[PDB]
């Protein structure tokens, strides 16, 4: 998977 | 976020 | 260039 | 893997 | 919106 | 092109 970061507010680390 | 559409096949769009 | 869908709100198409 | 959509035009779903 | 590091050459984070 | 950081763990970038 990657990572990828983005505001969910707050900007944090999602994998995908 | 951003929608992402990936195959894990079904294809899913995936709220990132 | 790519077409992402993203929020910025509202979500809308941004080329990159 | 994801389907971007890029053009180079025709903009076609790119395999990723 | 999603970080991305894209090279257009200089390496940006764009704001999408 | 575009920076991925991916794994498949060691992470790495992965140059689109
Ligand atoms: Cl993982
Ligand atoms: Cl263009
Ligand atoms: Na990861
Ligand atoms: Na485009």
């Amino acid at each position: 998977a990657c990572v990828f970061f983005c505001e969910d507010a707050a900007i944090i680390g999602l994998a995908v």
